[PDB]
This record gives structure tokens, sequence and C-alpha cells, in this order.
């Protein structure tokens, strides 16, 4: 078992839960691609009867007659139809280790706090909307986020899936531009197209909330514009640099992603949206400093007067840092929950020594939890990490285009 | 079989074709991957064989006259001896590929220039010592760094081995207390221990240079002063903190690794120290502001009157960025060589595009290339890599004792 060490204060462990990964990731003995950002019915059944085991063992009931009976009943279901149904409750743990499970999440401490909506008797596009409707007005709950996942119906023979063509429920238009530039997010061009295309009469500003493109099983996908009411967003100002409030910046409340896969025992959810609440680089390193996204750095390094025609004036650290200021101050302003990368951290490393003791360790993506900035300032950076796959899983998957 | 690399910032995509050649197995398995991990008779002829073939191919000599004589002598060698001798060309060949073989350093775009002391000639402690002084002299040049490599003796079965027990030739010692705590450097707790308890000294200071044990093969350690007029030092002050300067801070001029293992054709020098010049976020933010080594970052803060009431004041991130200001100013103003963490990845990224047309790609240790500030302002950020073994190689080596 992996030997890992902490660099900050010397102790050691052993990841023995790696052991457990049942499925393989892209790195072999001969070169690490760790770095890379996206690497039957026996085979179902094996699956399954792993997640049961799992959520036995949650209850303490395992090797009990009902354990032994559902095992039964998933066998007999499997044989007689090709697949299986979740019971309610084995729904809600599935969920919740899957979020439990993730690598790239650095708010996992939370994982044990999931509202989980079941949507899986959900019958069309409309449905589905107002599902989603739901999940942004409970989960935004007026800036006071509350952490949810609505699973729609899992993938099934004889059907098409139900998909969320977006990214997260909540995005920015990106408009490629007459000369070839982009107004809004770049993020976005490929979906704000494909809404266009679908009806939708587009805007031309730089934080146009897109509608959202749903699709029913074998059915195109339709369009459904969000409630205005309903999108929570927060303008950007600076506790100091009153100047900023005219850059016009805005960012939306809810994050919530719309296109990962939920996998629980074999069954496959391509439609269960999640949401929590922002981590502020997310927002004020990534989505505003990156040159391929809104790419507002030297913008605000010239404003805040710093020398941008030497690197060594550290000019593009200091207006990163001072964007990051602005996002914190805007959100705790609004009353909309939202967490600093040093916060975030800290109680990461407080769900690792939680997860040593439950699980024997934690499957983890060292460059996914280290924040875009400030990394070694943060106790992540100096803790080694073991980055495995279990099941129950939040997988990446193709765009339905 | 050839891993798809992308950059994320462009959208370019390159395959790295070099990394089918990769020797030394590396940690990771398709089960787990251990990327983040700090520390993961006559099969000689087969890595000399494939060393002579390398050092052929690059001065475009490959099946030619030399190349077959080379390759039979140093088969005689073996067979006569059980060993071989590298060529001087050799040797300046190998030394300058185990650094372009790194996949830990930022700085290879330099690997070309590379400085080559041969001191395989040497003997005793004494002479180390006059070599390590020669070396130190060249490569601090007055603050003008250059970079270089002194090779010692190679390993040979039935006799111990040249080491420096320091882990590099400048070190500034760390001495216990009352009560635990250390004054100077955490890091050098342990050698300054042994350079005591070998009859130096000690100094009070927050920064004493270490004096260098150096071994001879089957003898103990002996203790050498640097020549203190050979120690190039920097005193931090602030461009515009005037009160920067009283917290009496320095830190070195040449950054000279001594506890690796040079490793060439099969051959292995357990002693052979080099040096460039520092990237000021290794000073400014590593050994300044790790929690376990100097732990400034605090006292900085306090001074500058931040809040450090709250972490989302940002005050940990906005005292490590006036920490590298000084850093950086200081080098300037002493006219010592130095690169800023935004220079030196730019600088990579051109050494990256370099390698891809000269090799077919470049082994990088993503975690290690991204600067432990401002991480997604550079763009190695966004830039997928692949790690894995190439020789000649820099290997870690346990500590002598
Ligand atoms: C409660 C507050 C939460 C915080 C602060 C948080 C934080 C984060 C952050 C910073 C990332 C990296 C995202 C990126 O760089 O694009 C992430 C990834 C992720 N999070 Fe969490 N998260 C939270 C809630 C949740 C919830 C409720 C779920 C699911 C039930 C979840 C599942 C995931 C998954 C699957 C990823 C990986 C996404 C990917 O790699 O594409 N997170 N999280
Ligand atoms: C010339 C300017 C140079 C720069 C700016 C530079 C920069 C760096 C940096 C920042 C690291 C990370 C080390 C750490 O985090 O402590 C590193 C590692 C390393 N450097 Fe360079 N370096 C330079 C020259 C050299 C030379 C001349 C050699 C060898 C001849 C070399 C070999 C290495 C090796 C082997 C490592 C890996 C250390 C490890 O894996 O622990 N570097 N370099
Ligand atoms: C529940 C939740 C909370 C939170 N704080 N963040 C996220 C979150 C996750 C992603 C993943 N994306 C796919 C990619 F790899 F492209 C990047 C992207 C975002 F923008 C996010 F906000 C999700
Ligand atoms: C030639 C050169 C230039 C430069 N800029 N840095 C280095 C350099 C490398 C290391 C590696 N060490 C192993 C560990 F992980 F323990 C840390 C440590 C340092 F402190 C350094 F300064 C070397
Ligand atoms: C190429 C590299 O893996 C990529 O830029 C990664 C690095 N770390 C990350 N970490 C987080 N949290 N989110 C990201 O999108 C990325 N991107
Ligand atoms: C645990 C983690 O691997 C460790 O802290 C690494 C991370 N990346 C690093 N990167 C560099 N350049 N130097 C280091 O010492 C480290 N330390
Ligand atoms: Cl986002
Ligand atoms: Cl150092
Ligand atoms: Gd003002
Ligand atoms: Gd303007
Ligand atoms: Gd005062
Ligand atoms: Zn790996």
């Amino acid at each position: 078992f992996p030997r890992v060490k902490n660099w900050e204060v010397g102790s050691i462990t052993y990841d023995t839960l790696s052991a457990q990964a049942q499925q393989d990731g892209p790195c072999t003995p001969r070169r690490c691609l760790g770095s890379l950002v996206f690497p039957a019915p026996e085979q179902l059944l094996s699956q399954a009867r792993d997640f049961i085991n799992q959520y036995y063992s949650s209850i303490k009931r395992s090797g009990s007659q009902a354990h032994e009976q559902r095992l039964q009943e998933v066998e007999a279901e499997v044989a007689a139809t090709g697949t299986y149904q979740l019971r309610e409750s084995e729904l809600v743990f599935g969920a919740k280790q899957a979020w439990r499970n993730a690598p790239r999440c650095v708010g996992r401490i939370q994982w044990g706090k999931l509202q989980v909506f079941d949507a899986r008797d959900c019958r069309s596009a409309q449905e589905m909307f107002t599902y989603i409707c739901n999940h942004i007005k409970y989960a935004t709950n007026r800036g006071n986020l509350r952490s949810a996942i609505t699973v729609f119906p899992q993938r099934c023979p004889g059907r098409g899936d139900f998909r969320i063509w977006n990214s997260q429920l909540v995005r920015y238009a990106g408009y490629r531009q007459q000369d070839g530039s982009v107004r809004g997010d770049p993020a976005n061009v490929e979906i704000t197209e494909l809404c266009i295309q679908h009806g939708w009469t587009p805007g031309n500003g730089r934080f146009d909330v897109l509608p959202l493109l749903l699709q029913a099983p074998d059915e195109p996908p339709e369009l459904f514009l969000l409630p205005p009411e309903l999108v929570l967003e927060v303008p950007l100002e600076h506790p100091t640099l009153e100047w900023f409030a005219a850059l016009g910046l805005r960012w939306y409340a809810l994050p919530a992603v719309s296109n990962m896969l939920l996998e629980i025992g074999g069954l496959e959810f391509p439609a269960a949206p999640f949401s929590g609440w922002y981590m502020s680089t997310e927002i004020g390193t990534r989505n505003l400093c990156d040159p391929h996204r809104y790419n507002i750095l030297e913008d605000v390094a010239v404003c805040m007067d710093l020398d941008t025609r030497t690197t060594s004036s550290l000019w593009k650290d200091k207006a990163a840092v001072e964007i990051n200021v602005a996002v914190l101050h805007s959100y705790q302003l609004a009353k909309v929950t939202i967490v600093d990368h040093h916060a975030a951290t800290a109680s990461f490393m407080k769900h690792l020594e939680n997860e040593q003791k439950a699980r024997g360790g934690c499957p983890a993506d060292w460059a996914w939890i280290v924040p875009p900035i400030s990394g070694s300032l943060t106790p992540v950076f100096h803790q080694e990490m073991v980055n495995y796959f279990l099941s129950p899983a939040f997988r990446y998957q193709p765009d339905p285009w």
C-alpha cells in the first residue's frame, strides 16, 4: 500500500483504500498522465453486487437477511429485464458516495450533507425543466446556498437518454465576434451557437445567462429560458478600489454542473445536475483571469497603476489577488455563500483525516485540489495524495451533439 | 501508445512519442497515480551501449568509424575491468543530458549551457574541498551566475563512495531550543546536528552558513569551513516597504544541489554537485513562507498591517507577493542573477516547443513545474504534461548515514 507523507507536519499514512480501486486510470509504470484533464449482464451484476455490499455495510446490515435478499432481487431483475432499479435510500447513499469519491473536489468535507431530488419518474423535457427550476430555487435559497443533486431517469435499453446539453445550469453566453474575438465567456461559444441554432434570440452583453437545452429520450433538445428571478447574480466590486465596480463584472451564485454522468452500482444517470457553492478562486482566478476566459488581468493591473512592462514587478500576481478579494467581498456583501481557498483547503485536510480513519484513504487529484493561486500557502500543497477511481462516481461523458 | 497532450490556453495538441523510450519504471499504475509523491552484474553494458549510441547520434555520427570503435572499447574495458571510463566529451554530453531529462526542472531552456568540471582524478576530502571551492567561485562569478557541475569519481565495487553530506553547498543552520523549536532553517536541523557533532562551533544566528561535511571513500567525513568571501549572499529589502530590511532576512546567491546521484551510461556518480541560479519563488515562497521552513508570512503581514483575523482578507496571499517582490528587488539590486516565475515558465513553454521538434516530447512533472504561487497565471498551468524517466539522469539517493 502506498505510503503518503505530509511535508508540513512530517506525518505518514498508508492509503489502503486505493487497493480497492475498481476502474483503471491513465498512468503506467512507464509514464504518468496525472495532469491530463480528460484521461453485458455479468459485469452489471458484479458492479451492482459491490454497490449493494457498500450500501448494506453503511447501514450495519452486512451479511443480513435483507442484504442477501436484495442481492437476490437484483440478480433476478437483471436476469428478467437486463437492468434493475435502485431503492430510494440506495439512490441517496449512492449520490453521496459519488461526491465523496470525486478525486478533484476540494469541497468533500460536506459530502454527507446533500439534498437528493429523485426525478427518476420524469416523463418529458418539460417536466425536466420544472425539476431543474426547483433545484435552482432550493439550492440558491436566497443566497444561503444548499448542496443538492437532482437525479433524472437512468439509461435503459430501448430508450434514448435524458441529457442536459449545458455544461452548467447557469452559464454566460459567448458570442463569436465580427473580427474573430469573443464577447462574453469564451468557454461557452459552442453551447451559445447551439442555443441560437435552436431558436434562441441572442443577446450581445458580456454576462447574458444562457437558456437550457434539455433532451428527453429520442427527442431533439428543447429550449427553455430560465425565469430571471431564479438566477441569483452578484455584481462585482472591490472594497477599496472604487473604479473596480465600473468594470461592470458579475458572476452567478450557483455552480451547478449539469453535463456529468452519475454511475451507481453499474447503473448510469446521464442527467443528474449537482450544485454546491463556489470557492472564490474558481471565479476570481480561473473564470476572470484565464487568458482564454474573461482575461481581465492586464486591464485590472493597468487600472491599479502597476508596471505591466516587466514580469518581475509581479503585476500579474498583485492584480489577481485583488480580483479574488473583490469576489470574496462582493459575495459576502450580497450574502451569497462562498469559501476562500484557505478555508476550503483547511477543511479538505480535515476530510482526508476523517477519511483515513473511516476508509483507510481518500482518492484525491493533487493538481486539482491545490488552488490556482497561492498553492503552497495552503495545506494541501504539502500533502502527498493518491489518485484513483472508486464507484459510485461522477464521470465525464461526451457532449450529446 | 503515444499520449495525446493538449495545451488548454491555445487548443494545440502534440503527441509525446519520446515517452515510449522510458527506462526506470515510475511509481504509477493503471489502478492509482502517485505523481504527487516527492520520493516514490553486467547489465552495465546495455546501459553503456545505449548511452554511447545516444552520444554519436547527437553529433550526427551514428554508424561511423568512431562509433563502432568506441563500442568495442567500452566492451573491452568492461570485459577486462568490470566497468569503463567515460571520455571527457561523453561526460560533458551526459551531464547536459541528465539536466535535460530532469522532469522537475523548469530551467531546462538552459540545458545546453553548462560548465562541467571533471574531478574524476580526485582523492581525499581536501581535494574535494578545493574542487568545490573552484566550482562555487566559478559559478558565483561575482553575481553573474553560471551553471556548472563538478563530477567526482564514479562509484566502484569494493570501495566506498565520494559523498557530500550537505544537501546543498550553501545551507543555513537550524538550531533546536530549550523548547524544541528551531532558530534558523528547520530543513537543516539534522545536518546542523551532524556538523556540531563533528567539531563545528555553532553560531547563534538565524542565517549561519553551515560548514561542509565531505567524505572520501571509506573515510569519516571532514568538516570544512567555507571561505566567507566565497559565499555570496543578498540582504533582503523591499522597494517601498522601508521596514522590510529591519526583518534582517538574507538568502544566498548560489543554489547548488550536492546530494543527488548522477548516472550516465550505467555509471554512477554519488558526488556530482550542480548549480544554476534561483527562481525567485524558491526563496520568496517556499524557503521563506513554508510553515516548516522560515515561516515568516504572518510576521510580514503584521508589518503590513493586514487583517490576519480572517482568511478571506487574503492576507497570506498579499504578504507572500510582497516577499517575492522583495526577493526579486534585492537580487536585482545586488546584481545577482535571478528569474521570476513568470519569465521562467514562459521560457519552459519555449523549451517544450524546442524539445517537441528535437526529440518528440519532454518529460515534465506538472506539480513541480507549476510555481507555488500564481499557478494558473503561468502558461505551464494550462499545459498537459507527461512524466517519465530517461537516462542519463539525476537520481535521489539515501542520506550517507
Ligand atoms: C459544497 C461546496 C462545494 C465546493 C466548495 C466544491 C468545490 C469544488 C471545486 C473547487 C472543484 C474544482 C472545479 C474546477 O476547477 O472546475 C470541484 C470539482 C468537483 N466537485 Fe465539488 N464542490 C462543492 C460541492 C460539490 C457537490 C455537492 C458535488 C456533487 C454532489 C461536487 C462534485 C464535484 C465533482 C464531480 C467535481 C469534479 C468536476 C470535474 O472535474 O469536472 N462538488 N468541487
Ligand atoms: C540555470 C537556471 C536553473 C533554474 C532557473 C532552475 C530551476 C529549478 C527549480 C525551480 C527546480 C525545483 C526545485 C525545488 O522546488 O526545490 C529545479 C529542480 C531541478 N533542477 Fe533546475 N534550475 C536551473 C539549473 C539547473 C542545472 C544547471 C541543473 C543540473 C545540471 C539542474 C537540475 C535540476 C534537477 C535534477 C532538479 C530536480 C530536483 C529534484 O527533483 O528534487 N537545474 N530546477
Ligand atoms: C458542485 C460544484 C461546486 C463548485 N464549487 N464547482 C464546481 C465546478 C466543477 C467544474 C468541472 N468542469 C469540467 C471541467 F473539467 F471542464 C471543469 C467546473 C466548474 F466551473 C465548477 F464550478 C461544481
Ligand atoms: C540547480 C538548481 C537550481 C534551482 N533554481 N533550484 C535547485 C533546487 C532543487 C531542489 C530539489 N530538492 C529535493 C527536494 F525535494 F528535497 C528539494 C532543492 C532546492 F532547494 C533547489 F534549490 C537546483
Ligand atoms: C493541464 C492541467 O491539468 C489543467 O490546466 C488543470 C490543472 N488543475 C486544475 N485544477 C482545478 N481545480 N481545475 C482545473 O480546471 C484544473 N485544470
Ligand atoms: C506533496 C507535494 O508533492 C510536494 O509538496 C511537492 C509539490 N510540488 C513541488 N514543486 C516544487 N518545485 N518543489 C517542491 O518541493 C514541491 N513539493
Ligand atoms: Cl464556474
Ligand atoms: Cl533552496
Ligand atoms: Gd480607494
Ligand atoms: Gd475600459
Ligand atoms: Gd507601524
Ligand atoms: Zn500518475
